[PDB]
């Protein structure tokens, strides 16, 4: 990157500058999982983007998942599953595994990975100082709701006391497990959990890190990707996208409809994808608004 | 409790106040393991008393083990230990074990238990806004000190973060597990943790929950408990005492030794020990002060 | 109370943790009077439970009476009375009188007992710092309303410079006096006083000890004590009591009304009452409530 | 006073600027007794005054005395007095008797009247808050020194509260009784307790307000007034003074060895006294400074 | 002034303190030019008088002109101006004249002035900190409106950064040049001016310094010279005064129909006529107020 | 620029942030001159510029020159100047042009500039609230010192007032005027200014703005151009330099000998040189620090 003349090196960080505005001491939620979360390259790369936007005085609250991590050690532990459709029944001992594997061990990834830039990360769950709480969640499996155990739908969000945190100059790490009314521990979808944080403490931007170059309106046709698309047209094509798809958009319309500016569906396989889309015009991602 | 007369109930709440006035304002460390942690009963009444300090202006923080759960744990997952001397070696996947269990399991209960009372709680370890760093260990095996795997004491404390994070009148729960000046996070004995964070945020006391009724001069003779010693004396007491006793006993002295005004070694089987050894001169356990 | 087993005195203390995270933070105000401000033991008791909220993050406020002391004063002083029914004439001589007695004789006792404890009372009156006004009251002698000279009302009280105060962490010891809207200083009822104090600065209770085990219904029928009993019932009873009773009724009925959550007429002559009353289910006070 | 043509009541107000630059933002304490608190229009106008002061963000502290008010109470009470030399014996009956005088009498007329420009005064003692403790002084009596009960000197100061309840913006009067190391209330002379509260508040200035022209060397001569004096010369000539002054100017040599940068003997019987000593140059009083 | 009695030298302060509990934390703004700004006396005194004030805690507000500064650098420069009626066209390079002339000439006089009392004064105009913006104004020449260049009218005031300025201690020396709405930097009346600073920054008083002793109804009439008269009524009086009169009061009537409690139009010929109209009742002036 | 891979324009920003952590929260001096300040799209960018550190939570300080620009106003006056040495005599008069161009044009540009990008710039100069003073500096003619007028160099800075205003997030422009010590404002050189302001504020890097790529050892042999070099070598390098290179290499010898950790100078004719030279290793300036 030497051989790039230094003329244009100062241009691609006064290019910058317009979003440095937008987003100086607002709040971005980014939902982190993925390719962006398991290859060594991409994770020490979005790491550096939270110290990144922490050193510009921007607000980070990173939700991540961890789906594939929790299988490994349900089969590590030999504990059988019950499957509902393609759902697995999220039994007490099923979370007491969920809580452990995302809260301390992918949780603990990130916060030490952020951590060697500065004291920023911190780990939290809903059930830390009651930051959120949960309702149980049913679910449709083949034309009829059920119940699936403990999981749920992010239902409180302690506004005031996370915004608190990310004001004394924390990058929150929320592992998406909350307690519900009752004080049972619930495991929350992590797309879903993004979008109701970004919608609760008012964030200027939801970014959804995802393993695909964008939205594509007639999938696999390359020329159908969009770049930006408002709510009430993705509403009415959401009934349409693979399976993979459909939790990442319902997240963005979630949010957007519920007043955040925008929500984008970013490609997590790009190295520091988080400061192309934030920082750059020539982002892959697909901006939702509100229409 | 009924049949007990009314002016009695007074005068019990009446002589706790000398110890509300010495305890006001101030920080109480309590490590927190054993059958006051695995008893249902125990378990409540020790997280109400959190709840009961934090109501009262005081500022406790726990710091929790939990050996026996990892060992479980191990278990369960097939991991064969390696053993030096009557030690087991913390390889990278031990700590992996140790890390998840410790703050995503056992730390888990007991923020939700004290939380039942209203938002106090919060974990942390010392990967969390890089609150303390850990420096590896070596032990002694028969005469010669060996290297164990990533076993640690805590090294350097962020003595300011952490009271702020105890004066914006949070709990904080501690899982013992801290980087080393490279990153490499190391899991560090319980009890010389809580040790060491007693006397890095200037706690007015530690409080040692153990199973025991105190310590014994000469076990088992029963005559042989004592209710308060010095340090000098103790610590040429201390190589005489039940292979269990070490830890507890090294805490105290090096938290006392640092300028912590006492450390205790109380019964945690007795429902709430914690404060009938805080508001009562009626308690069973044993005071260690300095010289 | 040391035959007492300390696993007994370990749950009553437990049993006060409900108050304790009601009141946390909280105004209460008490008005002391009668024999509780009279005996020795019991005056030092009622400053240490001063002392105690106080140690507990509690917001005492104490409104003291003195009807009594005025009188002996004013006999000491050879000032000859008059009476219109069965009231004295508050003229400017005796203003004077009352004004030193109350707040240079009796306030003092109260602050030099609870001050034993650390610097926490200050003596006020509706003079200092404008903190309350006076409004001329007028009263009902067989049948028709008359003047009895420099007696009032609390008028307006100045709830910000108040609460100032009390955040600063000091006990407002309040003698009832305060300047009308010309800057003539009338004598305050203390019941009523306490009630206005009460309902002005948000408390969540009001305390008014009295010289008997709570309000009966059909004195002298001891089966007709009551424990709680709503405003609605309460004033269609409240033209059938003692004389002596009155005050302290219209007090409580005039706090609950206006916001005060509940009004409590317990036995100033039981030592600790304030602590029973706020930490136990054990009181023999009766509890107003709105209704 | 509006026959003075508006060109010289403009230079008066332009020729206070120097001392209104001096003294922003500071302390000035008052020793406020004599003719200036017994004649209405003197006392109306001290209170104006110490409005003004306020009114410039200048912050005055009152302390008063009220000798003669004391021995006429203890005359209307028939309270025999015991004298050692020309001095009282203060018994327990005695301090009573003062302690209600100085603080529930003639301080309440002053903070009534300073108050009827707005919410300055608040009265205190040493008792409230803590704000000062007296020490046990004794006298000499034709040689010997002597005791006389309950009197004493000032012995610390709670500086920090006292200057956080002036930063409140509060003008404090202070009726000269505090409580000694044991909690037994002394009465304390009002002038030495004047010099050693602007002493320990770091004062700009003291006033002593004194019914005298000022200092006389070598009183009749009326030549011999002087208009400033050093602590060295001062001292050497103290013992050659009326009776009634040695107070006066003890007071002023503590004060100003101890760093209060001048003390004042101002005539007390002068309307507005405190503003001519203050912003004119025309002063009849007499400064001390140090040498 | 010294063979001036000391007992009226007294007076004369006490009837400043109605003036002072008035003004009190508030905010006064003050237009200064004419006589006042270029008589060496004057000058002194006015800054003097600046000082005075804001060592009373009042906050005053410089707005300055300074027309005929600029007239006579136009001149040096042999810049020749166009006249449409009697008004000059400000062009680009009469604006960056005047801009420099009222800014890096007048204002800078008057900063030094006030500054020789203490570190109050500091520079402005709208282009700084964005404090307020301009909108291009048109003028009527003989019945018709007309475009005469960058001359304009305060658009928006930033009244918070604004008074976070005097918060912080600080006399605001203005120079009304401002940019419009696309950045283009406007000179703006600074009579008019000073009407929109006061009205937007909630001023008690409007001052406008002026060559006369006040308003006169029929001039030359003497005996038509007002004292008070109401925006109604002397707005029906408005087209019938001398051309250079027209500024000065309309601006008292947009600041006193805007909310300004009162504007005074005084005679900046009179030595300290802040002080005489502030802090005394024979101000020469005529006081607006509503009606 | 947009031909340029994102993936590429991706990296570049990336590698921004070990400079972003370095100056984050820090002071930038950064004396602004030369075609830098002269071409419009130089304006601009530095401007934009300044914009980019404040919205990283940077705090740029602006020091600004503008000698030609005097020339031209004192030319366009007719004011014929003296000239010993190679020096003009700074007249009274000539002061009054200097002061008024400085503050009253050329500052004027560059907040205008700056605050195209939002509320940040303000002007100032050490005339306002005191910020800084001068002291009178005499100059080397061929051999011999000399007086040549009101020129000196900065004397003290009000370190806390200037760092007030920049936390409350102003980004300061600086004419380098100040009054000395009796009030009499002199002219200061911009570039030793800039090292003044720089070493009391403690500025973490001096960035000096030079018509020229950097610093050469044995102009003109390109190959003698150095990328950094020590106080101590440069110090003997000194007396070598073109007459222009003098001013810039004394600031940074006072600067980083004061304890500024860098001083650098930086090439004004490239765009955004203070982005290339801050965000990236490709700078072109000469970096000097301590030894
Ligand atoms: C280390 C720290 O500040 C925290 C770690 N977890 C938290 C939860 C709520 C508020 C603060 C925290
Ligand atoms: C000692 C003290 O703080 C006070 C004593 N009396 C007061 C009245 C209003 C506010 C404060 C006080
Ligand atoms: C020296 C100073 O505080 C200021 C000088 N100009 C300013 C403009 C807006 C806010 C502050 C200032």
């Amino acid at each position: 990157i030497e051989a790039l003349p230094t003329h244009i090196k100062a241009q691609v960080l006064a290019e910058a500058l317009p979003w440095l505005k937008q987003l100086h001491g607002k709040v971005v939620v980014v939902k982190y999982g993925g390719n962006a979360m398991t290859d060594d390259t991409l994770r020490r790369a979005f790491a550096a983007d939270m110290a990144f936007l922490r050193n510009c005085g921007i607000h980070p609250v990173v939700v991540h998942g961890g789906g594939p991590q929790i299988t490994a050690m349900l089969r590590r532990l030999g504990i059988e599953g019950d499957f509902k459709g393609g759902f697995r029944v999220t039994t007490p001992e099923v979370l007491d595994v969920a809580r452990m594997v995302l809260f301390g061990q992918v949780g603990r990834e990130l916060v030490n990975l952020i951590n060697a830039h500065g004291p920023y990360a911190v780990g939290i769950t809903g059930e830390d100082a009651q930051l959120f709480t949960a309702v149980r969640r049913s679910v449709t499996v083949d034309g009829v709701a059920t119940d699936i155990g403990l999981v749920g739908d992010v239902d409180q969000v302690n506004t005031a006391a996370m915004l608190d945190l990310v004001a004394a100059g924390r990058i929150p790490v929320v592992s998406t497990l909350a307690p519900d009314a009752d004080g049972v521990v619930h495991n929350i979808n992590a797309d879903t959990a993004a979008a109701a944080v970004a919608e609760a403490l008012g964030a200027e931007k939801l970014l959804m890190l995802t393993d695909i170059d964008g939205l594509y309106t007639r999938w696999p046709d390359r020329d159908s990707l969009v770049s930006e698309i408002d709510t009430g047209t993705l509403a009415q094509l959401l009934p349409t996208l693979e399976s993979g798809m459909v939790p990442k958009v319902e997240a963005c319309l979630r949010a957007v409809i519920g007043g955040v500016p925008s929500a984008h569906i970013i490609d997590g396989r790009v190295t520091h994808c988080v400061l192309v889309e934030l920082f750059t015009d020539a982002g892959t991602g697909t901006k939702v608004v509100r229409g």
